[PDB]
């Protein structure tokens, strides 16, 4: 639920500014 959903959008985003930082 909400913790899930959370989590699995700041690893999302984590990852996308990783992507665009390169």
């Amino acid at each position: 639920g909400i913790g899930k959903f959370l989590h699995a959008a700041k690893k999302f985003a984590k990852a996308f500014v990783a992507e665009i930082m390169n």
